[PDB]
C-alpha cells in the first residue's frame, strides 16, 4: 500500500527517498540512477553536507540489485533508458521524476511502459498539469497519468498569493528570489550555453537567473492567471530561499491586518504548508524545516495599504521533497 | 589646492584614499585612524582582497607621524576625541568622516575645532544634509559646514529613480537590495543588540537587514518624498551590490522604451555616474567599477506598462568612495 | 549535585549550555554575559547558524535576571567586571570562563572573590595547567581552584600523539590544522594588530595563522616536551577543523599497523575521545560530532615506515564544549 | 613566428589566451571547443570572476569560424574530436591540451593529425615526459612531438625542492596543499564515482583529495625519485593554493639561513620562477601573480636544524597558463 520508487538519486531524489523512509504511510521500493552505483548510493544517503547524518537503519546487500534499509529490501537500476527500467517488478506504482530532463508529460510517460501506475515530477512541466500542496491539491483527478509538484518557489509563493489574494485582492505582483546554489551552477566560471549567467562560479557571484513560478501560479491558481512574474537571484548559499513579493491591492489591509491573517490560516486551513514567525530569522535557521512556506513578518514592509512587500522562506529542498511526499499520498487516497 | 584627510581608515577610508591618491585635482594631507598604527597602514593600503594591491608608489618614515606616498608626506594621527585631530596643522581643509559614528552633524562637526574647513559624511546622517553626486549635488551650498553623501544604496537607487520619475512618473514602489557584507556583520554567530540577525553568521546565511536608501531619496530628490521604501538581504558576497526595485509608473512605457531612455540618460546627463549593459553580467564583473548605479537590461522585467522591476548593480565600496570624492571636488569649485 | 554558571555566553558559552541542558549528571545554575541581555539570550542560544534549533524546552521569566529551562532557574548576569558576580550568592560552584579575555589564572580567579568554588578555562593559558581528558585528566588535584581545558586543537591533537606515541614512538612531528573561521576573525579587511592577516576577510581568503597547541602537548603530555609544533590556516568554513601531523617514527610501522592500532585504542580506552573512520568523509560530516578526534585512515599517505602523515578531523567547538563538561564532572569526583 | 592554437577553452584555455594575447613574442592562431560557441566565447574570454574584466581589444566578426582581436584572425572550432581540427589547415603549430581529458600522450598526438606540429598537456601525464620551467625545462629534445607542463602543484612544490636539496639535501619529505576549488568539484553533494568525497558539496566543506605532484616531482627531478609524497585538502576558495612541505634536512640550517638562500635564488636564477616575502600576506595577496610558486618567510616554522615545514603560495591558475606560454617559448628556440 503506496509503493514508491525513484528516477533520479540527486539532491531532491535523496531527499524525498528520507522523508519516505521515515513515513508509516508509504514504502520505498526501488531506486534508479544511472551515474551513481549501489554502492555509492548508499554513502550519498548516509553522508549529507546540509541535513546531516542518516541516524536511522541502513546497509547494504546484493551485488548489483538491491540494499537492505534496516530490513526492508529496495531494488537498485542504473538505466539510462526511461522505459527500460523495469517498474511493476520492483513493485514500484507511484515514481518521482527526480532527474530534472525528463519533465514533459510526454517525455514523463515512459516509466508507465516500465510497469509503473503513476509519475510524479518532482519540477514544473509545460504539458503536465500542476498541484502545490495545501492550494489546488484537491483537483487532481483519480485518472491523471502523469502530474507535476511544481517548483520550491512555486510552493513557496503560491500559498502566500492563496492567503493575500483571498483576503485582499491581488492586482498586480512582482516577485523576486533570493535563492541558494543549485547542482545545475558551476564551482568556477564554466560554459552555460542554456543560462550565460549561469555558467559563472557559484559561490563567489551574486547570479541574476530565470524563474516563472510566479506565471506557474496561474496555473496552479487560475484565478492569478497572469497577474504575476519575477525572477531570481542566486547567491552563495547552498540551502535555503526566500521570496520577496511585492504586491498592488484591491482592498485596503494594514500591514497588523495581514499579519494577523496569516497568523490565522497558518493555524486554520494551512497548519503545516504555511508557516508563520515574528522572530529574527535567517536561512540555517529554515534547514530542515517541512513547511512550503514561512511568513516573515518581522522582514516585510508595506507602502501603503494597497501597497506591500512580502517576505517568506522556504527550504527549497526538505519542503519539495515533503510536498512530493503529501502530494503521493493525497493522490493515493482521492 | 583642494587638501584631503581622512578621519577613519576603514574600507571607505582606504579606497577613499586609493582614490585621491590617483587624482591629479586633490592631495591627502592626513589620517586619523586610532585603532590602526602607522606601520600597519601601509600594510592595510598595499593588500586588499577585494581591490588587489595596490600598483603605484608608497613607503612610510616618520617614527608614528607621517608616510612617505612616492615623494608626498602624509600625516598620521591616532587620536580618538575627534577635535583633539589637529586639522589644519596637517593642512587638511576637507575631512572624510569615514569612521561611521560620528555621522550627526552635531557630531561631525567636531574636526572644526581641529581646523578644518569642511567635513564629508561618508554614510546618510539624519541631521546633516545629503548630496548625491548626480542628482542634487548642484543644490549645495558654499556655506554648509558639514555635509553628507548618503550610502551606496542611496547613490545607486537614486540617479535610476531620477530618471524613471522624469521620464514617466513614479507613483509608488518598493526597493529591494541584495547586498554583500560588511565591516558592521560578524563572521560567526555573534552579538548584535543593535540589529540581532546582524550578528548571525553573515558568510553562511541569508540575512534581512533594514535599509533606509529609499526613504532617503526623498531627502535628495523631495520630489519623491515618501512613495519609496524598501529593504535589504545581506547575503555571502565580499563586495557589489544590486537594487531590485519595483515601481507603479504614471505614463505607460515598455520595457524598450524605458532601457532606451537609461541609455540616453547614461550617454546624455549622466555619462560616468549611472551606466547601461544588456550583458550577462554578475556580481563580480562590477568589482572596481567607479559608476553609481548600473542598469541591467536583460535582468529586470515588466509585468505591465505602468508596473515594472528594474535591476540596477553598484559597488558598494568602489562606486561610493569616487562619489565621495566627486563631491568634494564639485564643492571645491561652487 | 553538580552547579554551573557560564562566564561568556558566547559560541563556547551557548554550546557548553546546550551540552550541560540535555545532560542529567549537572545542573546550569547563572550565566554572565554584559553585552546581551536577557531576552537576546534566549534568541541566541535558540537560533544557531551551525548547530540547529535547540530541541528541548527553554524560555524567560522574570523582567531579566532569571530565565526558564522548563520550570528551573537560570540567573542571568550583565557584569563587565569578573567578579561581584554572586556566582555564590545564587548558586554556581564551577564557572567556565567562555569569554576568551581572563584566559590568566590570576585573572581568571576572579570568581573566586564572586564566591564560586572552582573554575575552568575554555582555552589555554599561560599560567594555569592545563588538561586534556582522555590523556592526562587524572593528574588534577581535588585543591587546584583554576584549571585550563586547552583548546579545541590541543584536544585534537593529544590523543594521536598519545596512541602514536606509546605503540611507536614519536621522534619529531610538525603538525598543520586547517582550521575554520572563529569570532576573532573579520568579515572584511580590518583592523587586528595582533594578527595582521587575522584581519583580513575571514571567508574570501586562506589565512596563515600561528598555533602553539603542539608544543603546549607537552605541557600536558610531558613525554613529548618540545618534540613537535606547528601552524594553521583558517579557511572559509563555519566550524569543523582537522588536523595534519607529519612524523618520524622510532620503530618502524606500515600503515594498516597504524590504522589498527587507532581503531583499536577507539574501541577500547578511548572511546569516545578518539574515533576512527575509513570512509570519504569531510568536514561537514563532523558537524556536531562530540568526539575529540576523530582518525581519516583512507585521507592519510606514508612515505616509509618510519615516516607518516596522520589526519584527524575534530569539531573545534562542540568536541571541545562536550570535554569541558566532562573534565567538570571528572573533577567533581574529587 | 610563434603560432599557437588551445584545445578546451576552459579555464586554463581562457587564462592562457588572456597570456598569449598579451605578450608580444607569441600569437594566437586558433580555439577549439565544441560546448561553447563564438559568442559565447567572446563573453567567457571578456567577463571573468577571478581575474577581472579584460583591458585590451576584443570582439568578433565572421558568423562563427573566426574572432578578431584588434583586426587579427582567430580561427574558432567546435570539433569533438581531437583530430579533424584543421591545425595546419589554418595556422596553429604549437596546441594547448587544455580539454583535461586528453592527457595520455597516445591521446595527446591526434592533433598532429590535423597538421599541427607539437602539443602542450596543461596536466600531468602518465607516458608523455613532464617539464617544470625554471628546474628542469633544459632536457627539453627538439624531436619531441608531445609533451606536458605538470601540475600547478608540481609547478610550485618543484622549484622548492630544488633550492632546498641542492643547498641543504632532502632526506624525506611530506607535502600538503591547501587548494581551491576547481572546476571538477561539484556545487552541492552530487555524483562522482572518481573521487567519492570530490562530489560533495564543493564550497562549504574542507575536503580531503589526493594529489602526486610530490612523487611526480622525481620524474621531473630525479635526484628526489621517491623522496616525497603528499595530499590535498580542498577548501571554499576561488582560486589561489598553498603548498606545505614537511622535510627532514641532512646539512643542519637555522631558518634565516633557508630564508637568506631562498631570497638569493628568488633575486638570482630563479626570478620569476620563485618569489620571496616576509609580509602578512594571504591567498587573495596572490591573485594574478604569475611567478610558479612564492616563499612564505613569517608563516612556515622549523623544529631542530634538520627539521622544518616550508609554506609557499601559487595562483593555481594564472602561475601555471605562464608556465605553459614560457614553455612553448623555450621549445620555440630548438
Ligand atoms: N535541488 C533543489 O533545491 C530542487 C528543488 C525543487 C525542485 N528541484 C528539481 O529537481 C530536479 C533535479 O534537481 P536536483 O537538485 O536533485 O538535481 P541533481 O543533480 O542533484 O539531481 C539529478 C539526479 O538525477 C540523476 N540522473 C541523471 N540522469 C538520470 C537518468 N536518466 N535516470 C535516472 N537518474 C538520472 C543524476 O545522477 C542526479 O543525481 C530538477 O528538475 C529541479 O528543478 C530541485
Ligand atoms: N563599507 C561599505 O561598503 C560602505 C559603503 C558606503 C558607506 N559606508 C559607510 O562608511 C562608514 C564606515 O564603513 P566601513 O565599511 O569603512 O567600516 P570599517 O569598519 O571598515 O571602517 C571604520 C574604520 O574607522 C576607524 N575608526 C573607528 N573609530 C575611529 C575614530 N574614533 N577616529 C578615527 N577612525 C576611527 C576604524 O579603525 C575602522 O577601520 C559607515 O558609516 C558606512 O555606513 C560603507
Ligand atoms: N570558537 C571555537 O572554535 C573555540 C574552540 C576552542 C576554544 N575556544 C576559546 O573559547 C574562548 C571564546 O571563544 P568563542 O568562540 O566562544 O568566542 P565568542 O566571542 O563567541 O565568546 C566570547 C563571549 O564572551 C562574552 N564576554 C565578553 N566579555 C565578557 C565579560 N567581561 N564578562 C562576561 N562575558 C563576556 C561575549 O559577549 C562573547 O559572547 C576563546 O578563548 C577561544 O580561544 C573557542
Ligand atoms: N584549474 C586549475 O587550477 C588548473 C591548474 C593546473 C592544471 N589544470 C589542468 O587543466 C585541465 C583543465 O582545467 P580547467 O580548470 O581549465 O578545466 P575546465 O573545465 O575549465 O576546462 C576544460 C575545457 O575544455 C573544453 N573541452 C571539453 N572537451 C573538449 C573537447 N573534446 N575538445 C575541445 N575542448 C573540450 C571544455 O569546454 C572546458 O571548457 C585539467 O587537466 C586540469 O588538471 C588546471
Amino acid at each position: 500500500k503506496i509503493r514508491i520508487g525513484i528516477n533520479g538519486f540527486g539532491r531532491i531524489g535523496r531527499l524525498v527517498a528520507r522523508v519516505v523512509l521515515q513515513r508509516d504511510d508509504v514504502e520505498l521500493v526501488a531506486v534508479n540512477d544511472p551515474f551513481i552505483t549501489t554502492e555509492y548510493m548508499t554513502y550519498m544517503f548516509k553522508y549529507d553536507s546540509v541535513h546531516g547524518q542518516w541516524k536511522h537503519n541502513e546497509l547494504k546487500i546484493k551485488d548489483e540489485k538491491t540494499l537492505l534499509f534496516g530490513e526492508k529490501p529496495v531494488t537498485v537500476f542504473g538505466i539510462r533508458n526511461p522505459e527500460d527500467i523495469p517498474w511493476a517488478e520492483a513493485g514500484a506504482d507511484y515514481v518521482v521524476e527526480s532527474t530534472g530532463v525528463f519533465t514533459d508529460k510526454d517525455k514523463a510517460a515512459a516509466h508507465l511502459k516500465g510497469g509503473a501506475k503513476k509519475v510524479v515530477i518532482s519540477a514544473p512541466s509545460k504539458d503536465a498539469p500542476m498541484f502545490v500542496v495545501g492550494v489546488n491539491e484537491h483537483e487532481y483527478k483519480s485518472d491523471l497519468d502523469i502530474v507535476s509538484n511544481a517548483s520550491c518557489t512555486t510552493n513557496c509563493l503560491a500559498p502566500l498569493a492563496k492567503v493575500i489574494n483571498d483576503r485582499f485582492g491581488i492586482v498586480e505582483g512582482l516577485m523576486t528570489t533570493v535563492h541558494s546554489i543549485t547542482a545545475t551552477q558551476k564551482t568556477v566560471d564554466g560554459p552555460s550555453m542554456k543560462d550565460w549567467r549561469g555558467g559563472r562560479a557559484a559561490s563567489f557571484n551574486i547570479i541574476p537567473s530565470s524563474t516563472g513560478a510566479a506565471k506557474a501560479v496561474g496555473k496552479v491558481l487560475p484565478a492569478l492567471n497572469g497577474k504575476l512574474t519575477g525572477m531570481s537571484f542566486r547567491v552563495p548559499t547552498v540551502d535555503v530561499s526566500v521570496v520577496d513579493l511585492t504586491v498592488r491591492l484591491e482592498k485596503a489591509a494594514t500591514y497588523d491586518e495581514i499579519k494577523k491573517a496569516i497568523k490565522e490560516e497558518s493555524e486554520g486551513k494551512l497548519k503545516g504548508i504555511l508557516g508563520y514567525t515574528e522572530d529574527d530569522v535567517v536561512s540555517t535557521d529554515f534547514v530542515g524545516d517541512n513547511r512550503s512556506s514561512i511568513f516573515d513578518a518581522k522582514a516585510g514592509i508595506a507602502l501603503s495599504d494597497k501597497f506591500v512587500k512580502l517576505v517568506s522562506w522556504y527550504d527549497n529542498e526538505w519542503g519539495y521533497s515533503s510536498r512530493v511526499v503529501d502530494l503521493i499520498v493525497h493522490m493515493s487516497k482521492a
